[PDB]
């Protein structure tokens, strides 16, 4: 499913990811569309042989099992393909483990190189929340 702006937002506000741990949902909604493009299915293989999953590109050497990445660990206890659905329950619950792991959002590459210190408020501009 490739979700709408305003719509991911208000996604992610039911599922409780603004200001989670910090970060408004202007930063969850901004790593999204550099991460995927809004896209559930998007996945992405990675140089160290693991794949990026999901709206969040949640990957499978740590955060969920694709069956196909050595020394993973699904630390989500999910199956990569859980993070493909249409709905981003399992995404949402991932990353709210994500960020909590220490790093906060920097854990999200496209986050720290095209959404931190941005006026990420824009993410969610127009959109009724």
């Amino acid at each position: 499913k490739v979700f709408g702006r305003c719509e991911l937002a208000a996604a992610m506000k039911r599922h409780g990811l603004d200001n989670y741990r910090g970060y408004s949902l202007g930063n969850w909604v901004c790593a999204a569309k550099f991460e995927s493009n809004f896209n559930t299915q998007a996945t992405n293989r990675n140089t160290d042989g693991s794949t990026d999953y999901g709206i969040l590109q949640i990957n499978s050497r740590w955060w969920c099992n694709d069956g196909r990445t050595p020394g993973s660990r699904n630390l989500c206890n999910i199956p990569c393909s859980a993070l493909l659905s249409s709905d981003i329950t399992a995404s949402v619950n991932c990353a709210k483990k994500i960020v909590s792991d220490g790093n906060g959002m920097n854990a999200w590459v496209a986050w720290r190189n095209r959404c931190k210190g941005t006026d990420v408020q824009a993410w969610i501009r127009g959109c009724r929340l």
